[PDB]
């Protein structure tokens, strides 16, 4: 059976950073928060 068994299932919220899917964006946001991205000690 060769049908690309990479990524069983598809969802609108799939953290590419590590590779974790969620149910509601909300839950994802809290996850992506601790992931690569523009966030640090700014000046203001
Ligand atoms: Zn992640």
């Amino acid at each position: 059976g060769s049908s690309g068994s990479s990524g069983t299932g598809e969802n609108p919220y799939e953290c590419c950073e590590c590779g974790k899917v969620f149910s509601r964006k909300d839950q994802l946001v809290s996850h992506q928060k601790t992931h690569s991205g523009q966030s640090g000690p700014s000046s203001g």
